[PDB]
C-alpha cells in the first residue's frame, strides 16, 4: 500500500527573488483545486531549487492552504520578500496515472 520512495508526496523548493526573481509562470482556473505551475525558466532560481512546471503549489512562504485563490497565491508571493519558501506537488505522476 505504502510506496517505498514515493509516489505524489510532496516537494518543498525554495526560490530566492533577488534580481533574478523567480524564473517561472503560474496559471489557475477553478476554485477548487488551487494553483499549478505553468511554465519554468531553465537553469533560474525555481529551477536550481530543484522546481518544475506542471507541480501544484501547496504553500507560500509557509503558509500550506490548500484551494487558494490567484491573488491569494500571488499575493504570498509578494509577502515573501526576497526568500518565497513554496511547496509544490509532483504532476509527473498525476500524468502517469493518467
Amino acid at each position: 500500500g505504502i510506496d517505498p520512495f514515493t509516489m505524489l508526496r510532496p516537494r518543498l523548493c525554495t526560490m530566492k527573488k533577488g534580481p533574478s526573481g523567480y524564473g517561472f509562470n503560474l496559471h489557475s482556473d477553478k476554485s477548487k483545486p488551487g494553483q499549478f505551475i505553468r511554465s519554468v525558466d531553465p537553469d533560474s532560481p525555481a529551477e536550481a531549487s530543484g522546481l518544475r512546471a506542471q507541480d501544484r503549489i501547496v504553500e507560500v512562504n509557509g503558509v500550506c492552504m490548500e484551494g487558494k485563490q490567484h491573488g491569494d497565491v500571488v499575493s504570498a508571493i509578494r509577502a515573501g520578500g526576497d526568500e518565497t519558501k513554496l511547496l509544490v506537488v509532483d504532476r509527473e505522476t498525476d500524468e502517469f496515472f493518467k
